[PDB]
């Protein structure tokens, strides 16, 4: 089979040994569940790989993406099954990085997981990204802009799509970035430590997948209290890169080797 | 003759399958779903653009209007299906304009999405209003006031029905504008993220439309925390307009040859 | 014909029923109240009846008393759940009947609410007593000596408050609410959701062509005070303000514009 | 039998059904049944039963012996109808004010109405030294730690708000003076205190106003004691009288008369 | 006769059952026992054929050990899903068995809870060693030296805790809970005041038993707020002590003839 | 046997099967683990068998590489959803089994938990790698080198994180777990006490399970509030030890010795 089940999940034994795809609470061997606030989304790994060597073999990548959305909800997608909250408790995803894992983009040497690019409103975090010969930039979550008819974009709709189209991106040798994460800032409630557990969680299936994804993130903090978020939300991923009026203030980030840290302003 | 889906819903996966319309969770071609706070709408893009083909080819555009009201009602509404928030998660509208788009009012080359006319009580809006040459004043959640009896205005109970006339008349090449948004402001829970990305994803519903429509919003916001909220507002929308004391105190608007 | 109570629409045959039927569609006679988290409905044409009725009588009083059944017909809670989902962010559309005059509560009075505001003790029963008014609704209020004495009707729910201030308004009676107490006391998180409230509430008075006074105790700080009235002053048609016995300020919006007294 | 027990677990699912009483299941009250909105619950006062009582109690020779022989019908006064959409169907139910006819009172104070008489202060400040002085016939003991009281008194000692509101309402209605020590247990059941507890005892209040009949109260509001008289103020406009106690003193009366 | 632990009562037949059989309608041996959002109940009648075997035993503690099913039978949790509305704002009824005696922990104290409170480290659980106790109920706390060489009895739940110390007492015994813990963590509403009416409720199941339970408690009380949390916890319950540095510092009890105060450093 | 995932008692007698099987009662070998609003279980049987087999093997290694899946299953979440009415207030007994010694982490040590506590960078990974350890459990963590050379198993969920520790300890060896970052972030109320009652109940269960395993904590608190959140955890555990600036700052430990 290759379709989602969307509303019939198991109610016998023998139904819920089945994968996620199927409507059952087990992943199979090929399915990554990722959990984010209160929801658990799964990517399906040989899905992925199909439309990674897909992608690269076209003469067009933003047009390959516009034309196959249904490959995409099925390289990531939300398990029908209700009783996965209580049968994976507290569920993250596991620290794991690929044999044979390199890399030279964003650094030297960069572990898997996310980049997250950091700041207030008005900081030049989109400037930022035009500098990093990105692939394209996946646009999600903010207002339409002069950039979405001029630029390298695709635009999504929900973050099943967003995690997606940056799964197959970086699968097959591209850069993709994603601006933004607002919809997770704002859409994680009781800022939240559970914004936390989810930039975690979405790291380190990045971290196991062997890719990084660079991620556009306004954390809507305070002067007060903006110090104490970006060390938290620096302890939970693999590198970010706080923009301060167009420059880098501060950059952490985990390497195969160790770490690094920068100290502008 | 096929109607929407009020209380039946997909019970299997072939079901499932179906359009919003029908009671599945699958958005048709034409259907695109508008969230705003925990509800989900949806728009009928084939609905709307019979409606606004009838109403702009039209010799009495006003009478064709009038004797279709529930038509152009029924451009939008709420999908009966529940698991959509899981299937769809964090979901927002894309960000994307319809090739070849221009556009002169409200400003010269005015991305598509809302413009946003924001203040405190008193502070003109109304009269903004009168200026900007509208065809429409559609009016929501607000007190009946004079120009609702004899204005060039027309009255809505619901979102889905603010959303539909302002989709239709803008469609139809025509200038609405919403008086106003209180209800989101006040529905939707120093205020609510969650009215921001409400506003976006209206913003890229009209973005996705080619079209600009007019809100007013009063963001019931102290004096502090004012020009933080008119931030926040600013950077969720196309374009948007200040007023204090009967005066355009700001306006900011992303435009197609860069934001001003 | 009488409203359902637990049977509601499990088929789209049955949801394009009435809102009395246990549908999802309100008859082109049937207006939805949304209130807080609950949706009422009125239905005009049992109120047109019940007016026409009570203007027969002598005892606008016991009139009421005897038809208990027919008010709890007037406006009612529909029955079925999906309501808020089908209308999303319901309010009441602002709209007015040819042809509407009025010269009480004041002249050109737009039809919709007119609050009487002020805390405890800021002269409220001595305000409604001098509005000649019919008789005083009495809601959600603990019993003094004005409920054996006055010209008074005691209802229980919103359903009733509002039934009977309606019925009496159509009927040409002039009737007041004393008070929103519960509706201040039930709608929180005061909640902006007791603004919008009351511009629904508003609106249907103005789209049954009637005022219908009101009195609010919103019960906040002093400093907070003017804040909240000038919020209940942007929901509503009119309100007056009282304090120490006296009118304090008062907003009235018109057929013509907008009056603002200030003593 | 049949024409006495409460439907505890089946509701009505036919409007046929929702027509009945709130004693049989269903949703619209019967013309003896008084429905009480407490916070989030909804009791029901059957003025039928309540009236058999009180007047078995008034009328019996030996009033205590009847008392002790039917506690559990006196109980069964006031119960929790089982119907879930009794919400719904009466939005922000409140108590009718109203008061029955020829109603007259001298005590607690000459003309006093109908309604609560709320008995107010912190802790320790005198409330329960205060009720020996009012020369009762019996105190409801609720929500409270047994003392010594509570074997040597003339005490009923109660578990729910159904039995205090039961047993208060059948003594005052046979003619005796019945006090409730306490509500504590509704300052702290309903969620610097929350408005539902003022419109809570405006509803009983006013049940007590269409009875005829004046209930005194204990009640702890627990306020802090900067926030206190705002907080007395409330409680004082949702009843008909209210005095407040400050280390065993009476420090305010404020009650609501015939005059 | 056993507990009903799924099937609840659908009729009216099956309503006006016992707790035990799924009902609504307590039997005349059984009281229920208010805390929190939960309600419990105690069958006196096994309660009483408890005492009996437990006071002709040998080994109270072996007793115990081997008795996990009547233990489970004597305080439960009912089944029927409608008693928080049947029984609204429930409490215990303060009511006193006919020749009640006390002589411990002093004399003519009512029956009820006697509270040892206070801060962590003030020398509860040494204060305990002097009391004279026949047995340490050990819940909640972590493994400690005197759980392997100390009169001791582990629980693991609310309904354990009072049956054990419901049993004990009852054959003549001196129970002791350490410690209430869970309950001032696990009941939610600068402590809730559900804690209190959950002290007044289990202190009235005592006191209609006719005995008196010591219990350990930690309010967790700010020192700002703790005169006013300890005045609280006293107007709950029959009796309360205070330890600060392995002394009382103050003390209060309700007695069969009136009360008494004690005033420490 | 395998675990009921969806099928829930329905009829009384179906009630009292075990916590595996979809009852309401646990079974003689079946030990529940409250957590926040969860409720855990794990079967001391399959531990055994796995702690076992892990012990007496030729090569552990290899054999713990090949049983993942089956020592992940030693913890697992019952589906009867009627356990939090029928154990109120859950907590797991304070018990220690019959001739228990200890040598690490210090002499004489109750079996239970040992935190390791700090802020960020306080040094607590450099003090794991002092305590000599078999295996650090990696868990709700971002990704890092150690990730990928250290002697490390990685996990995605409580279930396994427990699992793992279980089984190695009992097995005789020295686990870690990296860290408890997940319960302090997702059990929700200068913090909840319901992590302080989750401590305890996993403490507890390794407690009477006659072990020690070492659990790395950043419980996020404010520099005026550490102290007071500090003392409350070490009163919900066997042992604790605090680091600041790289050092050990405090180090208290509950004992048999006592």
């Amino acid at each position: 089979n290759e379709t989602v089940a969307l509303v019939v999940e198991a109610t016998t034994e023998a139904e819920a040994k089945k994968s996620l795809r199927e409507g059952g609470l087990v992943p199979a061997a090929h399915e990554i569940m990722i959990p984010v606030g209160n929801m658990i989304l799964a990517v399906d790994t040989q899905v992925l790989d199909k439309c990674a060597l897909a992608l690269a073999a076209s003469d067009d990548p933003g047009r390959w993406f516009a034309e196959n959305e249904s490959l995409i909800h099925s390289t990531v997608f939300a398990p029908v099954a209700k009783g996965l909250h209580r049968v994976y408790p507290l569920l993250s995803v596991r620290p794991e990085v690929p044999a044979g894992y390199e890399a030279s983009w964003p650094t030297q040497d960069h572990m898997p997981g996310l980049h997250l690019v950091v700041g207030g409103t008005g900081a030049g975090k989109s400037s930022y990204l035009a500098s990093q010969d990105l692939t394209l930039v996946i646009r999600w979550g903010e207002p339409a802009e002069r950039f979405d008819v001029e630029g390298a974009t695709h635009a999504v709709s929900d973050l099943n799509e967003a995690l997606a189209v940056a799964f197959v991106m970086a699968r097959a040798g591209y850069r993709p970035a994603i601006d933004s994460f607002r919809n997770l800032v704002f859409g994680i409630e009781s800022i939240s430590t559970a914004l936390y557990s989810a930039m975690t969680a979405i790291n380190n299936v990045c971290s196991r997948l062997g890719i990084v994804v660079m991620v556009v993130v306004n954390p809507m903090a305070t002067e007060a209290k903006a110090e104490l978020v970006y060390n938290n939300m620096a302890a939970s991923v693999a590198g970010m890169t706080v923009l301060m009026d167009g420059a880098v203030s501060k950059q952490t980030v985990r390497t195969l080797s160790g770490r690094t840290w920068g100290v502008g302003k």
